[PDB]
C-alpha cells in the first residue's frame, strides 16, 4: 500500500538466498540486477513461484538494466567479487578485494544518485567499511540513508557459539562486536550478556571457562576462512543478516543492529566509517549509539579504524 | 505428530485470550474447561472457526467434565477469582484472593495426579507464589514439571514503558524482576539493558535520568491496579506472557524466561517456590538461574519471600 | 515506513480482539476510541504490554476525542448495540438493532467526512449490510473504499464444519455466502470446493451425504444465535475475519473475499450494498466479481436484497 | 518436545534451500547428508548463525556417514545427478536420469531398512516417480510412508501464471496437475478456480481468453526447462514445494496436496505410483483422493502412466 520495491544490486549467491527471505516475509516486490546476461530472470522466475507456497504477493523480477533503479525504496549491493585471483582458500583474505570493487561501487552510485537519491541503501561487497563510505561519497545520499553489513552478522556467531555452550536459547545471547568486519574486528568481552545477565556470572559458576570463551573469540574471528576452505564464501547467515536490518527499516521496528555508520566524534573519530550499534527505521539511522569502552577497548578500535584507513588510501 | 493437548482449566477473561493465540500460532489442541455451564463451549465454538482465518488446524472444544484432563500434555490454571466481595476497586489486593481460592488448587491437583501425571503444569491463579507451590504439593508431579506466572508479565511492562522513553524497539529491552508477584515484587536496577548496553551507559548521557527511572518502577509495581480501575483485572498480556512460557516448553526452545520455581537453596532459601530466571524446554525447567545479588538486592528479595510465607501460613 | 494508522471506533469485545491481533501482526499503530470514560485507555495499555511478547512495535492508545480520526490509514466500526432491551437470548434477531445504531452511523460519517476522508472503511455493526450504506452516504468517501463484513465470517463456520466432518485442513474447504449477513444469507452448495475439488465428488463417494450437508447449512445461518444462547454475541471469529480483510487492503495481497459493497448492476441489483466476492488491495475494492447463478440461485439472492431494502426504509 | 530429526539425504542446491527454510520456520533438527567431503559441514554451519535472525533453535549438522540416519522422523531424498553427461541444455530431459540415479535409490533404501523404517520418506531425484516406488521396494516401508515431490511444485507455477494475469493473491488460484511429474504431465482445465470459482466464470466475463490458457499450459510444462537454459536446474520452488510437504506431516495440517503415491485401483491402474491428490497428517498419507476424471482425461493419465512404467522396465 503500495508496496516497497527493493533492488538487488548483484544477483549472485547472497542475492539469491535474499529473494527467497523476502517473498517468505512478504516485504515487497524485488529486483535482481546483474550485469551477468538471462541468470537473474531464471533466479527471479523460479523465486517466483514460492509466492503461493508462502501465501504471498510479492513480484520477482530479473533486470540488465541499470535503470530499473527508479522508483527504489532500499537498494543493497552485493555486487562485486569475493575472492582474488591467483589466491589459494588459504591465503583467502577481504583485503585482497580492494583492487577488484573500487570502480563497481562508483559506477552504481552514479546511477543511485541519477535513478533513486531518496532510497535507503545497505552495502555488502567487501572491503564492507572502505566500499560503504566510497558509495556514500559518490551517490549523494544523506549520512542516515546508509550503512553497512558487518555486526550482525559477525555477532550471530559469537551469540550462536556461545548459546550452544550453555543449552539456552540463540537469540537470548546478546553480545557486541565493533570497529570493522575483518581480521581486525573487536570481540567486546565486558558486554556479553546471557537471558539479559552478565556473562561473568556464567564464568564464576563454572559454566563456561574463561579459556572456552577466548577459543570461541577465535573461531568468531575465523568463521568465514573456516567455512570458504570447507565450501564456499558464506550466503545463507549474511543474507539473513541483512534482511533483518531491511525489514527494521521498512517496517519501523527500531531495533538496535550494530552496522557500519558514518562516525563525527564517537571514539574519538570522524570522517570514517565503522561498526557500532544504530537504531534502524522509517528515518533510517535515527540513533548512533557510542558505547563507553575503556582505554584497552579503545586501542583496539583504533586498530581496525586504522586499517580502513590504511585500504581506503589504496582504493 | 501427534498434537500436543493443552487443557485450559479455568474459561475466563485469560482463558479466552490464551484459546485465541493457540489457534493464531497452531500450537495444539484446546480444551476450555470450566464450573460455569454451557460458556465454555460457546467460547469453543466461536474460537475454532479462526482455524480458517490462520491457515491453522487445531480443535477447540469445551468442557465441564474434570475427566477431560486425561491425556494431557500442558495444564494451564487460571481458575478462582480475580477479586474479592465487598473490596473497592480503590483497595484491590492479590492477598485477598487468598481464601477464596485455596481449596480450588486442592481439587484440582487431586483431579492432575488421577488424570495426567506426567502433564507440564502452569498456574496463574493469585496470590500465585503461595498457589503453585499448594498445587505442586497435591498434584504430586515433579518440581522440574510446575511453573508459576510472574516475572514474564512484571517484566514486558518495566521493557515496555523503556523502550517509549528510548524509541527502541520494545523486545530490545532486557530487566529482571524477582522473589514474588505482586507488590513485594523486586526490580533490579543494575540488570537492566538495552540493546545488550548496560543501561547505566543512557543515564550517564542524559537520555533518561534516574528520576524518570524511579517513575518507571512504581508505575510497573501498580500497573494491575492502574487498569483495575480503568477497565478490569488485566488479561490479555498475562494470556501473552503464559503462551510464550508454554510454547518454550512445546518447542524446545530454551529460552531463559523468569518465573515461580521451587528454590533449594537459591539465594539462601529453600522449601518455597519465588520468581527467578529459569530456562524452559522439552525437559520442563531445565536449569534454575541464580542471580550473584548484593545485599542490599537480597534483602529485598527476603521481604518478598516472607509475604509468600505468610499467606502460605494462612492457607 | 510510517505505520499505517488504524483507528477502531468502538473498543468493546469486537474492538478489544481486533487490537490484540493487530499487535500480534505488526500490522500498525492502533487507537481505540469510544464514548465510554476510561475503559479504552485500560484496554489499551494491557494490549500494548504484548509488543514484548511479540516481537513488535505497534501503539496502542486509548481516545475519547472523535478528532484523534485525523491521519487514519484504516477506520473499522464496530460501534452500537449488540442486543435489543427487552429481548430474551431466544428472540435475539440482528434486524431490533436497527433503531438502535441508525444515528451512530450518522454521526460518525460526519466525522470521517472532516477528519480523514481518505481513509480505508470497513463497518461491522449491525444490521451491516443496511449500515454500510448508510456511513457510505454520511462520511463521502468514494464506492471503492467502505466495505462491510459479512461473508468471510459466515464462510468461516461453512468451511470449517465441513473440514471436521471430512477431515482436511479448514482452509483447503472453499464456499460462498452471498447477498447479505442475516437470516436471509444465502448458501451456494454448487459452489462449494475440497482441495480445489467439486463437492459433488465428495457426495458420490458417499464421504459426506446431502442430509448431513443440509444439517451443516442450518447450522451455519443459526451460528450466532447457538453461541448468544451458550455464552454472547461472538467477538472472536468476526474479529479474525476483520483483519483478513484489513491485512489484504494493507499490505497489497489482493485476495478474493466475500464483503457487503455497492452493487452497479451485479444480480440485476443497484443502488443497494450487498455480499459478493470482491478483490482487496492497496487501492481499495480493486474488482467486483459477480457469481454466474441460476435462476433458483438469483431468486434466493432476491429475497436477502429485499430484506436489506425493507429495514433500509425503517432508519 | 522432543524435536523432530529430519535428515537431507543429498546437501547440493535443493538441500541448502529446504535447511535455510526449515531454521526459518523452527520445525526439527537437521542433518546435511552427503558423499562429497567437507562440503555438508560447510554448509551446515553456515545454516546453523541464523537461528538467531529467526528466534529458532533447530541444530544442524553436517554428515559423511550414512548411519547418522538413525532416529529420523522424516528422510529427503535429493541425493542423484541433475543433467546427463554430454547433454546441452538444449536437450535436457528427465528421463536421461534413469541410469544414473537407479543404484543410488537401492543404496539409500537399505540404510533407511536398517537405521530408521519408521520414518515419513519423500523422495525428489528424477525421474521421481520411477525413483520413489524403486525406493518403497527397496525400504520397506509402509505405502503410507512414502511419496515423491511433482504436483505441488508444478501447480505452483500454474496457480502463479494465472494469478499475474487476473490480478488476484496466488494462493487463490487452485489448480490439478496429475499422473507423473514430467513432459507428460496431465493439466486439468475442467478443474481450476480462483476464489473458489470456476475458471470458466473468469473465460466467459473475456477476463482471460482460452487461447491464453493455452499458452500458460505450454509455459508451465517448459518451465524447468526454461530455467535450466537461463540458470540452473530450478532449486527455490522445489525446495519450499518440498517443505510444505514436510510441515503438513510434522504439524498434522491434514492439507490437500498433489504427489506421488501408491496406485491401487485408482484412475483403473495399480502396482505403480503416480501424481494424485492426498491427505497429509500425522499418520503420513491419510487418504487418497481420486479425481472423477472423463475418458478424455483418463487417457491422457494413461499416457504418464505408461512412460513411467516404461523407464521402469529400463532401470
Ligand atoms: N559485509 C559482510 O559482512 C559480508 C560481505 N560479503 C561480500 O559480499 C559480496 C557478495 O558475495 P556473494 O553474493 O557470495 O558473491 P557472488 O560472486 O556469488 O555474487 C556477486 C555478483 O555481483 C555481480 N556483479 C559484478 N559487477 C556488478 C555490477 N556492476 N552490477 C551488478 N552486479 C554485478 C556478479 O556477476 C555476481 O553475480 C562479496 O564482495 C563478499 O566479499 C560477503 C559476506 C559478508
Ligand atoms: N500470576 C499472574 O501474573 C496473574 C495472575 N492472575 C490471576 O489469574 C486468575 C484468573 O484471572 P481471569 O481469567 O481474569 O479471571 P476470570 O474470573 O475471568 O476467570 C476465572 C474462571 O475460573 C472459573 N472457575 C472457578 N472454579 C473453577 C474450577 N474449580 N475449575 C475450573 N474453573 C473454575 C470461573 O468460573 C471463571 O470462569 C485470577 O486469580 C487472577 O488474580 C491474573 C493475572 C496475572
Ligand atoms: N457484520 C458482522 O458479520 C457482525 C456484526 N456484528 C455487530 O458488531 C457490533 C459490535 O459487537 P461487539 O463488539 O460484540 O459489541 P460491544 O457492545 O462489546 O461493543 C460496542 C461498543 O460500541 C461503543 N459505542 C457506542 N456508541 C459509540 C460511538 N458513538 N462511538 C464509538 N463507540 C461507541 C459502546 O460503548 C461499546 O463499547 C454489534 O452491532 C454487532 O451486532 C457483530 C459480529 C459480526
Ligand atoms: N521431483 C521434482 O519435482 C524435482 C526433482 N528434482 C531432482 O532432484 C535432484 C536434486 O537436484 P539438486 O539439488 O538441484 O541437485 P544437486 O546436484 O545440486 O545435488 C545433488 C547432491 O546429491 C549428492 N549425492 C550423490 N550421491 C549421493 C548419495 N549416495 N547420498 C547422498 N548424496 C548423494 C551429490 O554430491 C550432490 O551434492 C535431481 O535428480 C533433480 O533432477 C529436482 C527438482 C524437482
Ligand atoms: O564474513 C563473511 O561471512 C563473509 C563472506 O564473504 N565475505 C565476508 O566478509
Ligand atoms: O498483574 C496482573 O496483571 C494481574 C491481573 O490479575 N491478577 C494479577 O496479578
Ligand atoms: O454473526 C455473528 O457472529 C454476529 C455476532 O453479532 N452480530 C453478528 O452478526
Ligand atoms: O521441475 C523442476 O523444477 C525440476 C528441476 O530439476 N528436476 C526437475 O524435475
Amino acid at each position: 500500500a503500495p508496496k516497497a520495491k527493493i533492488v538487488l544490486v548483484g544477483s549472485g549467491m547472497i542475492g539469491g538466498v535474499m529473494a527467497t527471505l523476502i517473498v517468505q516475509k512478504n516485504l515487497g516486490d524485488v529486483v535482481l540486477f546483474d550485469i551477468v546476461k538471462n541468470m537473474p530472470h531464471g533466479k527471479a522466475l523460479d523465486t517466483s513461484h514460492t509466492n503461493v507456497m508462502a501465501y504471498s504477493n510479492c513480484k520477482v523480477s530479473g533486470s540488465n538494466t541499470y535503470d530499473d533503479l527508479a522508483g527504489a525504496d532500499v537498494v543493497i549491493v552485493t555486487a562485486g567479487f569475493t575472492k582474488a585471483p591467483g589466491k589459494s582458500d588459504k591465503e583467502w583474505n577481504r583485503d585482497d578485494l580492494l583492487p577488484l570493487n573500487n570502480k563497481i561501487m562508483i559506477e552504481i552510485g552514479g546511477h543511485i544518485k541519477k535513478n533513486c537519491p531518496n532510497a535507503f541503501i545497505i552495502v555488502v561487497t567487501n572491503p564492507v567499511d572502505v566500499m560503504v563510505q566510497l558509495l556514500h561519497q559518490h551517490s549523494g545520499v544523506p549520512k542516515n540513508k546508509i550503512i553497512g553489513l558487518g555486526g550482525v552478522l559477525d555477532t550471530s556467531r559469537l551469540k550462536y557459539y556461545i548459546s550452544q555452550k550453555l543449552n539456552v536459547c540463540p537469540r537470548d545471547v546478546n553480545a557486541h562486536i565493533v570497529g570493522a568486519h575483518g581480521n581486525k574486528m573487536v570481540l567486546l568481552k565486558r558486554y556479553i550478556t546471557v537471558g539479559g545477565i552478565p556473562l561473568q556470572e556464567f564464568i564464576n559458576n563454572k559454566l563456561i571457562s574463561d579459556a572456552e570463551l577466548e577459543a570461541i573469540f577465535d573461531r568468531t574471528v575465523n568463521t568465514a576462512l573456516e567455512i570458504v576452505n570447507l565450501h564456499a564464501s558464506p550466503y545463507v547467515a549474511p543474507a539473513a543478516a541483512i534482511i533483518e536490518m531491511a525489514e527494521s527499516y521498512l517496517k519501523d521496528l527500531k531495533k538496535v543492529l550494530i552496522c557500519s555508520t558514518l562516525l563525527e566524534g564517537q571514539y574519538g573519530h570522524s570522517d570514517i566509517f565503522g561498526g557500532t550499534p544504530v537504531v534502524l527505521g522509517a528515518n533510517g539511522v535515527e540513533q548512533v549509539i557510542e558505547l563507553q569502552l575503556n582505554s584497552e577497548e579503545k586501542a583496539k578500535f583504533d586498530e581496525a579504524i586504522a586499517e580502513t584507513k590504511r585500504m581506503k588510501a589504496l582504493a
